[PDB]
């Protein structure tokens, strides 16, 4: 991705609050260095120009045309998906407002992207009466094709982040946008949700808690998995031309205008109007779907580079957006498809790090952030395991005190995944504090006996 344009835009979008995020009543009880994100220049704890840190995502874009690699990709990607016989036709735009099975009802929090018009998504929606009239009317006022708004994530990253201001920005588009995205793809939304698997080779939406126990059954030879730094805004144009190619293959036509609005996009931050070719914008209504779809076709491309005499047939792969974890029957080196992602201008880690390394297995893999390991009573049924590092982080922060009981019970409902001796810990530390002793946490026997029912 590239930044190709700046100028002054003919509008002000406003300066960010200060961070909601504050030290909760379990700062001092737990372990941890994470700090709310730096949300403006004139932070003190920067050790670096802000705006440079946070649009240096943008690392440029490898020109080309499509390559005889992501041909074949393609075609062995939508052969995949052809089984899943996804509908071209739209939904109903009642459906993609309130929801259908397979696509929840359009977030509510989400700015509108109308923002400097004080017409927010409550006036225009009710989800009571499920009424189409004020999105109909505002999609014939304002049309599509919106310019999306840049807002800076307040969220708790790395002190290291922190100090070198890399925050993460929203690139929310317009709610004409993911209104009509939503009509336009929602049959293939829905879909995916619907099947989280290695046909769809995609997690979102996917449980964990149970779609743990599947994963390793899908991918049964022998593993490797990556990591990307700047996954999204480093895609280059030809990527999202693959992803088109899918989509006419599935037989969609003028719906790739919807993929040209992702992929030559217009920004709004303070003052500037930037254009940004290639780079996957953040806060599109398909960005995790059409990210997962995109790194279906770049791991085959990939492959088939590589290795001459690839059976794309027996690879297997699962990803959520930039997270991948994959299958081959044969042991490859990861390490080389991750040196080819580089001539296509990405920069992928392999989970196995060299031949020194243990090779990547079941006990040591990640996704989601989550490792494996396989019930004792049960070891074909795998528990998703969230670091207790992870949780500790998250416990010491909270936007508003008054959901602590909640923020903490879903910590639970993660934590307990590591045994019952790292929660019994876990529940002591949290109660070594007032709030803490007083609040309800869920028995260790109590969420092993909902986990084990919950298939």
């Amino acid at each position: 991705g590239e930044i190709v344009s700046n100028e002054k835009s003919g509008v002000c979008i406003n300066a960010p609050a200060k961070t909601k995020l504050q030290p909760s009543v379990f700062h001092q009880v737990f372990e941890g260095s994470k700090e709310p994100a730096v949300l403006n220049s004139k932070d003190p704890r920067l050790k670096t120009d802000f705006e440079e840190a946070i649009f240096s995502k943008y690392t440029g874009n490898k020109i080309m045309l499509m390559d005889e690699y992501m041909e074949e990709a393609v075609d062995h990607y939508v052969g995949c998906l052809e089984p899943l016989d996804i509908s071209i036709d739209p939904i109903p735009l009642e459906s993609a407002m309130y929801g259908m099975d397979g696509l929840e009802a359009l977030d509510l929090t989400t700015s509108a992207g109308y923002l400097l018009q004080g017409k927010k998504k409550r006036d225009i929606f009710n989800r009571q009466t499920r009424d189409t009239t004020e999105m109909t009317r505002m999609l014939e006022k304002y049309g599509v094709d919106l310019p999306f708004v840049t807002f800076v994530k307040d969220e708790l990253r790395s002190r290291e982040k922190v100090e070198k201001g890399k925050s993460r920005l929203i690139e929310a588009s317009s709610l004409n946008d993911s209104v009509a995205m939503r009509v336009a793809f929602g049959n293939l939304y829905a879909t995916f949700h619907n099947n989280p698997g290695t046909a769809t080779g995609s997690a979102v939406g996917c449980d964990p808690d149970v779609f743990w126990s599947k994963i390793p059954i899908l991918l049964n030879g022998e593993i490797f998995a990556f990591d990307y730094t700047g996954y999204d805004a480093s895609l280059s144009p030809v990527w999202f031309a693959c992803l088109k190619k899918v989509l006419i293959k599935l037989g969609y036509t003028h719906q790739t205008s919807f993929i040209d609005y992702l992929c030559h996009s217009v920004h709004l931050y303070k003052d500037r109007k930037y254009i940004v070719n290639g780079g996957m914008p953040s806060g599109s209504s398909g960005t995790s779907i059409f990210n997962t779809m995109i790194n279906n076709i770049i791991i085959r491309t990939l492959l088939i580079r590589v290795y001459k005499g690839i059976d794309l047939d027996q690879f297997k792969m699962i990803a959520y957006g930039d997270d991948v974890i994959a299958s081959y029957p044969h042991k490859i080196d990861p390490g080389l498809l991750a040196e080819a992602g580089k001539h296509y201008g990405l920069i992928m880690t392999p989970a196995d790090k060299g031949t020194s390394f243990v090779d990547t297995n079941w006990e040591n893999v990640t996704f989601l952030k989550r490792y494996f390991r396989a019930d004792d009573q049960y070891p074909f049924l795998i528990h998703p395991v969230m670091p207790m590092k992870e949780i500790h982080e998250s416990i010491r922060w909270t936007k508003d005190p008054r959901n602590t009981q909640d923020h903490v019970r879903s910590l639970c409902y993660l934590a307990w995944h590591n045994g019952e001796e790292a929660y019994n810990e876990f529940c002591r530390k949290i109660r070594s504090v007032p709030v803490g002793r007083a609040l309800t946490l869920p028995a260790y026997s109590s969420l092993r006996r909902k986990w084990l029912d919950s298939f």
